[PDB]
């Protein structure tokens, strides 16, 4: 299991936080997962599952057995003409899996290109970008129940997907996702509702655009605008876009005409969290080794040497400010440990 004791978790989380783990193992299959669980239980330790550590905020030393999911495997399950069921192990890296799918001529994942992390973590966070969510293509997953060790399958309804949310993120220590099945397509019409994606695609003058073509535009836009943790530690968008009811939206828009929002089918309004934080004065904020990115106001950053506690406290500060100022509470996207 390539076990290490008292090992630093710095290279395993995109914020670059330097806490240390009491044990660190690497699981390459389901037997390893079972061995790691028994080992944690035999030794009186909790078990902390990690993938690419790109949605984790570590705030203290980890008195647990940290299990890095590193199982490999990607395959086509059934090809049903336009629809195609594909399957990947939890440890498979997400963006190489998107590229694997497009190289097979399958559409569906192109708008989720270049998101960090693993296939296993993607349903838990219901990852989303440029108008697409994982739940749009989700068929099923296999998860180990950590209350009794049994395996069960979840279809889409049983996953209780929501905005950057799922049953698994609500009960975080309960299920351990082993493999994920998605339904991809061929020859479908192509999701270009986002202005800048459509504009840059059109500028390229492809006679007949495809999913691969969309994927290369999204990669270029993401590389252009989103800080890379390689250089500046972060977990992407720290906050979710909040939803408010129609009355709250009336008082806010009647007080701020410039309010950026996305109307929903049920009459509620999803506010742009980045606009709230910018309009609150936080963009470019910096206090000691932590701050808010100068152009992407949603992105909290580790300039170097931050503890996880300092990141946590800046976020709580931004939260309190935006609550006090516009009466809106910003929820975080990252998971806190
Ligand atoms: C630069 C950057 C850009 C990003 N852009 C986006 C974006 O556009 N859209 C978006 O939605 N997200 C985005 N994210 C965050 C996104 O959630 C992660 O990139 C990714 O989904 C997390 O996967 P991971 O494997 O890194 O999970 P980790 O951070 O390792 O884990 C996160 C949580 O999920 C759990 N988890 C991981 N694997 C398993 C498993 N097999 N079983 C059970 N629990 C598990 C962990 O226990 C932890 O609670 C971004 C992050 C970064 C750093
Ligand atoms: C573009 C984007 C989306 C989206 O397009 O919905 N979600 N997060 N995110 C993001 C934002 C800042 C940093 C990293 C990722």
């Amino acid at each position: 299991l390539e076990l290490q004791e008292h090992c630093s978790l710095k290279p395993y989380n995109t914020f670059g936080i330097d806490v240390r783990a009491r044990l660190l193992a690497h699981a390459r299959d389901e037997a390893d997962v079972r061995e790691a669980l028994a080992l944690a239980r035999e030794r009186g330790l909790p078990l902390l599952v990690i993938g690419g550590g790109s949605n984790l905020l570590l705030t203290r030393d980890v008195e647990a057995l940290v299990l890095r999911m590193a199982s490999q495997g990607r395959r086509i399950v059934s090809d049903a003409a336009d629809s195609v069921l594909v399957e990947a192990e939890a440890g498979e890296a997400w963006d190489p899996f998107v590229q694997w799918s497009l190289e097979r001529g399958l559409a569906g994942l192109e708008n989720l290109s270049l998101i960090p992390g693993t296939v296993g973590a993607a349903p838990m966070q219901n990852i989303g970008a440029y108008g697409v969510e994982l739940k749009d293509v989700f068929d099923s997953l296999t998860a180990l129940d950590r209350q009794d060790g049994t395996l069960r399958e979840f279809d889409r309804q049983a996953c209780r997907f929501g905005y950057r949310d799922s049953l698994f993120k609500q009960e975080p220590d309960r299920w351990l996702i082993l493999r994920v099945r998605l339904r991809l397509t061929r020859r479908e019409r192509l999701h270009l509702d986002y202005g800048p994606v459509r504009q840059r695609l059109e500028e390229e003058g492809i006679a007949s655009p495809t999913a691969r073509d969309v994927s290369r535009v999204i990669c270029a836009i993401r590389r252009e605008k989103l800080p890379d943790p390689a250089v500046l530690g972060n977990a992407g968008s720290f906050f979710k876009n909040p939803l408010v009811d129609a009355t709250q939206a009336e008082r806010l828009r009647q007080a701020f005409p410039d309010l950026v929002g996305y109307p929903q089918a049920d009459g509620r309004l999803k506010l742009a969290a980045g606009w709230l934080i910018d309009k609150g004065g936080w963009k470019g904020f910096r206090d000691g080794p932590v701050g808010v990115h100068a152009q992407q106001a949603l992105v909290l950053v580790n300039h170097g040497g931050a503890t996880g506690a300092q990141v946590r406290a800046l976020a709580e500060r931004i939260q309190e400010d935006v609550r006090r100022r516009f009466g809106v509470e910003l929820e975080p996207e990252p998971n806190l440990y």
